[PDB]
């Protein structure tokens, strides 16, 4: 199994593990476009449904959660989604609330992953999946240098019963220097 | 969760829950061309290679495994991976004994998954993955009028330390009568 840091330092946020403690930023800082293109979207502006919705994050087998702060709130959390060794890969996830989109938080916080998942574990592989509607992060990607590789269509469905497309994206390894250095020139 | 038919009986071949005894038929028909493109491929031409093969397909979780049985012979075997009642998805995937390639084995033993699939569990996706170097799957897949969805890259590791290509194909439920048109135009 890949070991990972519980905190990462950064220059504009740092990291420690996501936790039940962090409920009161969510409950602080809920908009629903926030959480649309994601699976298992708190089902209502409630404590409750998004406590289920963290408790999701925490509970999914596998997965590694970070809370980002940022200053001295919580601006988000970062994910290590399905990390897989024998395979040296990983998918990568981030949400960031509203007031915080545009901020360096997103990128510094992929920054920090990325150099662990890539220089430390030297995982070969490191991919995003993106909502087909959700145009913003398929930009974001595109800035980072993040590959697309094409759309699961219908690849996850919705509770009322819809389907949505994953667009999906990766870093290799070997275009890691490179994308390190197209996020080092915007954060730093 | 959903449950499937122990037994399909096409016109051509028939299908029964994979089991170690069928370990025989693998050792009968042992040919590395036919394990090239698969993960956790037999590491030698031995009982007790193609037995941990064997055992390794009949314990990976949620996956469900049938014999091809063409004539008195076992042809090879298919496979629902990761089925996902709850997105109403699963992936395919066979593999046939070389003597077998060209008959109508695997082309039934899919017409019969994908039927249950689509019309009786009503999955809206069924994927397909396969190697890049993997010609002859992928044409075969064109064939049957599966979609491109793109290349995940290095999206598998070797034993040896090299990585491996996969090409996503799926069909969705919409289309599932378009393929069935063309899988029954071959096979009857």
């Amino acid at each position: 199994m890949w070991a990972f840091p519980e905190r990462f330092e950064g220059r504009h946020v740092r990291l420690e593990p996501l936790a039940l403690a962090h409920l009161p930023a969510f409950l602080r800082h809920y908009d629903p476009e926030v959480y649309r293109f994601l699976s298992r979207a708190p089902v209502a502006p409630t404590e409750e449904a998004l406590r289920a919705h963290l408790e999701g994050l925490l509970g999914e087998p596998g997965r590694v959660n970070w809370a980002i702060l940022f200053g001295k709130e919580v601006a988000g959390r970062i994910s290590v989604i399905a990390p897989e060794p024998e395979h040296a890969k990983l998918e990568l996830g981030t949400m960031l609330f509203k007031p915080f989109w545009g901020s360096p938080a997103n990128k510094e916080a992929k920054y920090l992953l990325l150099r662990h998942a890539f220089e430390v574990l030297r995982a070969e592989r490191v991919q995003f999946k993106v909502d087909l509607r959700n145009e913003r992060s398929q930009r974001a990607l595109e800035a980072l240098g993040a590959v697309r590789e094409g759309v699961l269509r219908k690849n996850r469905r919705l509770p009322d019963g819809a389907f949505r497309d994953d667009v999906v994206y990766s870093v290799l390894k070997e275009e890691w220097p490179g994308v390190k250095a197209r996020l080092e020139a915007r954060l730093y």
